């Protein structure tokens, strides 16, 4: 029986995508911010032909499908750094992306130090886990299906059986190799704790880029078309209260 869902996550998974960071200049917190941004935007495309080509993603109203994109990404970009930066350097900096990777000292010339520090934290929790490729896979997948407005999206019930077709998928990837229940259920809780912990991660670079997009031209960084759409016109709406993830524990 040849799995047909990881087979599709797989295939579909996005490259490798650069930043066009000028790594021969000093570090400055200007370049730096910008350069993220331009990532930001590049990512953004791959993200959404990822999205779109995810299994039962077209069923989504197209209003919803660009919604949870536009709520979704920064967790979704999160995640998938948080999984480079292990593979690639096994976390001992964050790799953003191969010409964009930061020490301790660019997150510091970053003024989003601590955040930073989180989303290393989160790297490492990728091998202290012992995530694999596969559930690495399917929990990304789960992100894009983990933050929605409180009034409802437009074809609530579709989102909501899409949702829990995914969290099925996982159950059946936590028990391949068990046959153990209790042990399913402990792997379970440990995988919905971490995918868990991206949202205020997610949460607290919203605000920072916010902030950021709102004193853009007073610190000298660019935000590209998207990105500033984005973050003037779907980030508030997480800000304001509007558009929640949505938690498994308390
Ligand atoms: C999503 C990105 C870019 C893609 C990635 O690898 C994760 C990383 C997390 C920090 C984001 C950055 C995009 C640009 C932002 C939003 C800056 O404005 C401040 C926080 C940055």
């Amino acid at each position: 029986c040849q799995p047909i869902f990881l087979n599709v996550l797989e295939a579909i998974e996005p490259g490798v995508v650069c930043a066009g960071h000028d790594n021969n200049q000093p570090d400055s917190f200007a370049a730096l911010l910008s350069s993220l941004n331009e990532l930001g935007e590049r990512q953004l495309v791959h993200v959404v032909k990822w999205a779109k080509a995810l299994p039962g993603f077209r069923n989504l109203h197209v209003d919803d499908q660009m919604a949870v994109i536009q709520y979704s990404w920064m967790g979704l970009m999160v995640f998938a750094m948080g999984w480079r930066s292990f593979t690639n350097v096994n976390s001992r900096m964050l790799y953003f992306a191969p010409d964009l990777v930061f020490n301790e000292y660019r997150m510091h010339k970053s003024r989003m130090y601590s955040q930073c520090v989180r989303m290393r934290h989160l790297s490492q929790e990728f091998g202290w886990l012992q995530i694999t490729p596969q559930e690495f896979l399917c929990m990304k997948a789960l992100l894009l299906f983990s933050i929605i407005p409180v009034d409802g999206l437009k074809n609530q019930k579709f989102f909501d059986e899409l949702r829990m077709n995914y969290i099925k998928e996982l159950d059946r990837i936590i028990a391949c190799k068990r046959k153990n229940p209790t042990s399913c259920s402990r792997r379970f809780y440990q995988l919905t704790k971490l995918l868990d912990s991206v949202q205020p991660i997610a949460r607290e670079l919203h605000q920072f880029t916010f902030d950021l997009l709102i004193k853009s031209h007073m610190v000298s960084v660019d935000f590209p078309e998207m990105m500033a759409e984005i973050i003037s016109v779907q980030v508030p709406k997480i800000l304001s209260g509007k558009v929640k993830p949505i938690y498994f524990h308390t």
